[PDB]
C-alpha cells in the first residue's frame, strides 16, 4: 500500500477531489496546506520537504530551480498535457524554461476584497472601489480602519503592488524605490491596518469582522460564497483595480527526492482530467489553468471577470521577477520594518 504526500495552498482543492482519486486509485493520500510561498520555499531550501508534491507560485519556483530541488517532469508519464493552456504555460514558461518542471494548476490576481455594505457605508456609493486609492490612499484607509483593514502577508506581492502603485516599475531594481517612496507610503498606511495574513482574512471577510483587505482573487471569492451560504446578510466583493494588478500562476512540482513519484505522476495526470479540475475551479473559485476544462466550469465562476478577466483587464496585469541578492536583501529588511513599528 503506497501513499502519496501533497503540499497545497489552504483553501486550494475540492472537499471531494483528494477521496475520489484514493477510490479510484487505491492510493492512501496524505494532504497538508500552507498560506505561504515563505514558508514553503524555506522548507524546501532547508531539507527535504517530506512531500511527493508541492505547489509553489511559479515566480517563486524560478528561484528554487537555481537549488536544483525539483525533478523534471517524464512527460511521456503526462499524456493530457495538452489540456493545459499553451497561453500560461508560455507565462510560466518564463520562470520554467520548456516547461521542463510545473505542471499549471491555478491562477489569479492580487486585487482588493471588500464588504459591500461597509464600504458604501463609510466612504460613499462612489467609493472608489475601482482603484488601489480604496486602501493605499491614506485619507481612505484612515477611515476604514473602523470596520478593519488586513493586509497580505506577501511581501514579494505587496511591494511589487504598492510600487506599480507609485508608478514605479512593479519589479524595480533600485533599492531606494523600496527604502524610499515604497516603505514610506506602506509606514503612513501601516497605522490602519489591523494585520498581515494571507488566510485569516477569508473567514474575517465572511463573518464581516473586516471590511477591506489585500487578498488573492478567489480567496475572496470564497468568502463571498461563505457569507451567502450562511445568509449572514453579508456582502463580499472583489475588485482588480483599474492600475492594474499583480498575477500570480500556482503551479505542481515534484521535490527531486520524492519518494512516491509514480504515484504522484498519477495525481497529476488525474488534475489534467477537464472535469477533475473544473470541479475544483467551481468549489475553490479560481481559474484552472486547462484550457479543455473552461467549458466545464460552472457559469458563476467562468464568467466573473475577477476570476477569468477579460482581455482589457489582463493587459494591465503585472508578474514577479526574481530580484538579485542585492534587491532581496533590501526589501526583506524593508518588510521587516513595516510590518513591526
Ligand atoms: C486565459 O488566457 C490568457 C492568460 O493570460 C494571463 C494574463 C495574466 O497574462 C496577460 C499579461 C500578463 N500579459
Amino acid at each position: 500500500q503506497k501513499t502519496l504526500h501533497i503540499y497545497n495552498w489552504s483553501d486550494y482543492i475540492a472537499p471531494d477531489t483528494v477521496a475520489n482519486f484514493e477510490k479510484e486509485t487505491g492510493i492512501k493520500v496524505v494532504y497538508d496546506v500552507f498560506d505561504s510561498n515563505e514558508v514553503l520555499e524555506g522548507k524546501l531550501m532547508a531539507g527535504s520537504t517530506g512531500f511527493d508534491l508541492v505547489v509553489p507560485s511559479a515566480s517563486f519556483l524560478e528561484r528554487q530551480l537555481t537549488a536544483g530541488v525539483f525533478q523534471p517532469l517524464d512527460k511521456s508519464k503526462l499524456p493530457e498535457w495538452k489540456n493545459l493552456d499553451p497561453e500560461l504555460l508560455k507565462l510560466v514558461a518564463k520562470h520554467d524554461p520548456d516547461n521542463k518542471f510545473a505542471m499549471p494548476y491555478m491562477w489569479a490576481t492580487t486585487g482588493i476584497g471588500y464588504n459591500v455594505d461597509k464600504v458604501k457605508a463609510v466612504l460613499g456609493e462612489n467609493a472608489p472601489v475601482d482603484s488601489w486609492d480604496l486602501i493605499l490612499k491614506p485619507e481612505n484607509l484612515e477611515k476604514l480602519k473602523s470596520c478593519g483593514v488586513s493586509f497580505l502577508d506577501a511581501p514579494e506581492e505587496v511591494f511589487a503592488t504598492v510600487l506599480n502603485y507609485l508608478g514605479k516599475d512593479p519589479n524595480s531594481t533600485k533599492a531606494d524605490d523600496y527604502t524610499g517612496p515604497a516603505t514610506d507610503l506602506l509606514l503612513k498606511l501601516r497605522p490602519n491596518i489591523r494585520y498581515f495574513h494571507s488566510s485569516q482574512y477569508i473567514n474575517d471577510l465572511a463573518n464581516g469582522d473586516i471590511c477591506v483587505a489585500i487578498g488573492w482573487a478567489g480567496d475572496v471569492w470564497q468568502a463571498s460564497n461563505r457569507a451567502k451560504e450562511a445568509k449572514n446578510g453579508v456582502n463580499v466583493s472583489f475588485s482588480i483595480p483599474k492600475e492594474g494588478a499583480m498575477a500570480f500562476f500556482d503551479v505542481f512540482a515534484m521535490p527531486a527526492d520524492a519518494k512516491n513519484k509514480d504515484e504522484a505522476y498519477q495525481f497529476l495526470n488525474y488534475l489534467l482530467r477537464p472535469d477533475v479540475v473544473a470541479h475544483i475551479s467551481d468549489h475553490v473559485f479560481y481559474a484552472n489553468a486547462n484550457k479543455a476544462a473552461t467549458p466545464l466550469v460552472s457559469a458563476e465562476v467562468r464568467e466573473n471577470p475577477g476570476i477569468y478577466p477579460p482581455a482589457d483587464v489582463r493587459a494591465k496585469l503585472f508578474t514577479l521577477k526574481v530580484q538579485d541578492p542585492k534587491i532581496d536583501r533590501v526589501r526583506t529588511r524593508a518588510w521587516t520594518k513595516v510590518k513591526s513599528g
